[PDB]
């Protein structure tokens, strides 16, 4: 069973290849913007410097010993490098990115061992196309650009702009005209925003500096507006306060609301996995594969400690739907065995399958590569006559493709969505669909459309859903692969890696 | 047959006799004044001509006013009484009197001494004329109905139910200030709680204008008109793919701009029929159509021979032949749509074949659970059948339907692959505008909302430069539907049996 798989195009890799690193930016200001004179740092503020060490130093996981092996990065302008003294430099715990024309990597290395120093001829793009190479993603776990007023510059337009997605700004409440570089945060639909509206996500108290001066000075977290996240977080507030009450089969209370939509761009390497709270990504992505297979034994997903289906595959619950002949996790003809086999008869999982029922993937990967401007390219799950065979009915029942300007959109139908779980696994699942079959057949990511039918949150969520309503949602993280795979059917989920993915704790 | 679906004995509960669309006609000054509760307190000769134009005139050419075709207009007692007797009833229209004493005999009679039949009095208020005119006899001669008032009668059309019928308000400002007027009228402004939900907006307004009453006073028309948010919404989209869309190219290499994913809502609400008005839907084949589908069918000749051919060049010896479908004779259309909804999975041979008990019944069971256990998430209906897909003449455009209950009202959702927004799309919305009402009906419940998903949503190259002349245009109002007779079945229903009330579109573009 091999001549049934999907054969993945000699243009697999360029696909989905990352063509910028995203980062976050890191900067102090006086109250009139400026950074500096273009060769020190003006003020004296212990407490900036504390701060600055530790917002670059610190790893996501807790306790984290920063290594080669995963560790941040913080670029910076010669000027910038050429400001700290030798003895400080290169920066502990992170790995040293220095722009610079005249000076090469082995320069830097005279003056003032172990590998935390690389130079860059050519501005922050280049250097986030360095860090986007498999020797930097993902063993680079955040990058910071420190900046100096050209790199900042650099930063804050395109094409690096839209790859900004934090600014730690402290603020100096101090002034003098010894300030000639100046950095400041393009306001909200302006031309210089080029389209980003910037959040305030925190802002400290004014705090007083222990530098003998009595300086005050803040710190602030500056975040991109993320508009796709809030769609979500709209609709989950409008099924609170308006939805309808109603009672799933077991009996349980649920806030219910019928017919919406919502769009996630897939541009650039780009996932919508949802920041308000954490995803389990592993299980998206090890089940999606699963779904591509055809695979109906649930225990496959078990076995890679992926557990969403253990309930539905019990004794208990086979047994509950008549199914009394299936072995325990042999969930029948669900989901994958409709995309791949559709209408085929269904006996047992370990039976042979190949070349039966009909194989809407690989037609739909076949009309992609021939005929983009075709509308009968969908597929579904909704077979009325093996519904009765099924342990579940699908919720994600039916997708359907689009092709504009070499980019592949597609369009799921939901018909029950649970607005907690169902709806954010499912919206990076699709994602991650149609980022594959963009792979197949050599296409860029586009958009995916999600359309809900009866949208609903149960009724003692309500409490919690209504602490993250509360929460500004941060910019989206990115996916990029390890390695190709020949066929579609042979991915893994150690293929690929989601990198910059910061969601907020729970709560 | 009883493999049919046996409709409900009973009306759903809170279901309503069906209310005629009118026009308001008014008189006012500048402070809001329309009469002394005995008479009009001014004399402008211009606009009692406006008004009897405007209630008089049909729309067709130079169509005199007959008993066969003609308007109605309805009035108070009191405003009746303040129409001297020697011009009692007023000539080419209908005159609708309401009152609890008088009854039509007693109406004429008080006429000076000559015959007219074009009066009759009504026992209640608006509500109860509206009633009365869309009965199976007015529907018929009465072209367009106008509230000529009274106070109470103007207080009554501005307030629910009535007010949500109101198709206009003609008014006319005589620039007098009287601090005789005792009654007044004041058309509710966009976003005020007397708007009731409502947002007027002013169609047209006259220059002012100088009466020849030797008074030099001056006065005004205005028509306002109540927004149509969903035509609205409607062609917003339109507009939206004809500036954002993308160029593409159909099968047959034809010219479209066209958006991917998109989704509207119309009201189904006491058989509120969106029927779009800024170009005439057809919609005799919509319900023919709908009726094939329901029944099962696929011999598309069925559907010819009532004079609806939409189906005549997929049907051909021709394309069967091209799409390799050998067997079938000229308009089987093989296991298409309606086979689908009634028998999905069934083998197919040919039309004229017995089919009973044959695949699953998704409409049959969708019915069921409705009646049972109305929460449920699993009322769907699905046509895109892969195993069938080769076997039919077209695969499905419309392709999946889901049904919601909330408040005792029959909601759905309608998923289409691909939309033609000219002439594809307003048909299917009246299709499932139908289909729900319907199934509303089979179910016992009242109709809900409509949702729309499109998948592909275009418009073609050609179309774009008609489309731009429509987007001109402004909504007026959707129809009604009104069933004159019932069905022991749900299959039973015949075109004829439903009558759409006071759909009034534009003419065709250029
Ligand atoms: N307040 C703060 O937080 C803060 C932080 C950092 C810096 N600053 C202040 O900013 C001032 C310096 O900023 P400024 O820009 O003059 O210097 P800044 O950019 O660090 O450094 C500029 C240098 O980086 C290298 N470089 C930059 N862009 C390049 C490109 N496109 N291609 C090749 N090389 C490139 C070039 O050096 P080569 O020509 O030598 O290759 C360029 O001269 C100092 O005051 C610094 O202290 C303030
Ligand atoms: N400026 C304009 O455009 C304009 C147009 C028309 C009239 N007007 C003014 O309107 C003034 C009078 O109006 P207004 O409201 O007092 O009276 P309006 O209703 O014309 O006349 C009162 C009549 O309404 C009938 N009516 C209303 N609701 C009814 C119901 N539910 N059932 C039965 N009968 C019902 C009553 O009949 P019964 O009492 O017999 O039961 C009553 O005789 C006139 O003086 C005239 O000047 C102005
Ligand atoms: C503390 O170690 C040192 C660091 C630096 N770097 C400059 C400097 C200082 C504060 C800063 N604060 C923020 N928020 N962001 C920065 N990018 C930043 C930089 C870039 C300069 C030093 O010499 C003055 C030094 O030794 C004191
Ligand atoms: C139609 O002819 C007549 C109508 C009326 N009805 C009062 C009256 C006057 C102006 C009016 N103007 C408008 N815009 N709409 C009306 N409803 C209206 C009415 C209702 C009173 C008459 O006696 C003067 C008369 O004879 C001229």
């Amino acid at each position: 069973m091999s001549l049934f798989k999907i054969r993945m195009p000699e243009t697999v890799a360029e696909g989905t290849r990352l063509a910028l690193r995203a980062f976050s930016l890191v900067v102090a200001v006086d109250e009139r913007g400026g950074i500096g004179d273009g060769r020190s740092i003006p003020w004296n503020v212990p407490e900036d410097m504390k701060f600055f060490r530790d917002v670059t130093t610190k790893l996501r996981g807790k306790n984290v010993k920063p290594s080669p092996a995963k560790r941040n990065a913080v670029v910076m302008g010669r000027k910038t490098w050429d400001s700290i003294p030798p003895k400080f430099r290169p920066l502990p715990g992170r790995l040293n990115v220095v722009l610079s024309s005249t000076l090469t990597t082995q320069h830097l290395l005279d003056g003032l061992h172990a590998d935390s120093i690389v130079a860059v001829n050519g501005g922050l793009e280049q250097a986030l196309q360095l860090l986007a190479s498999p020797n930097y993603t993902p063993s680079i776990e955040t990058v910071y650009c420190i900046g100096g007023g050209s790199v900042y510059a650099e930063a804050l337009r395109p094409p690096c702009v839209h790859l900004l997605q934090a600014i730690y700004r402290t603020t100096i409440r101090a002034s003098e005209s010894s300030c000639s570089v100046f950095f400041r945060v393009p306001e909200s639909g302006t031309e210089a925003a080029a389209g980003i509206e910037w959040q305030r996500e925190t802002i400290s108290e004014e705090l007083t500096s222990a530098n003998g001066n009595e300086t005050k000075y803040y710190f602030e977290k500056l975040i991109p507006r993320n508009r796709e996240e809030e769609q979500y977080l709209s609709l989950v507030d409008r099924i609170i306060r308006e939805g309808n009450v109603k009672h799933d089969r077991t009996g349980v209370g649920t806030l219910s609301i019928f017919g919406a939509q919502m769009r996630f761009s897939l541009r650039n390497n780009r996932l919508p996995l949802l920041t308000t709270k954490r995803v389990f990504w592993r299980g998206v992505c090890e089940e999606l594969l699963w779904f591509l297979r055809g695979e109906t034994y649930a225990k496959k997903l078990s076995d890679k400690g992926v557990h969403i289906w253990d309930d539905n595959g019990s004794r208990a619950f086979l047994d509950s739907r008549g199914l009394t002949e299936y072995e325990e996790m042999d969930l029948g003809p669900v989901y994958g065995f409709q995309w791949r086999h559709f209408g085929a008869a269904y006996t047992h999982h370990d039976a042979n399958y190949d070349g039966q029922g009909v194989d809407q993937i690989k037609a739909i990967v076949e009309t992609l590569k021939t005929n983009p401007d075709d509308r009968r390219m969908l597929f579904t799950a909704w077979n009325p006559s093996a519904l009765p065979r099924m342990a579940l009915p699908p919720c994600h029942l039916l997708a359907q493709f689009y092709v504009s300007n070499g980019e592949l959109s597609c369009m799921l139908y939901q018909r029950s969505c649970d607005m907690g779980l169902g709806v954010p696994f499912n919206i990076a699942s699709y994602a991650l669909l149609t980022i594959l079959i963009a792979k197949a057949t050599g296409l860029r990511p586009g958009e995916l459309v999600h359309t809900l039918g009866d949208a609903h949150v149960y009724s003692n969520h309500v409490e919690p859903c209504n602490e993250q309503l509360k929460r500004v949602p941060r910019a989206f993280p990115y996916l990029v692969f390890r390695r190709e795979r020949e066929f579609l059917e042979d991915y893994e989920e150690g293929d690929m890696e989601v990198i910059d993915y910061a969601p907020y704790p729970p709560i």
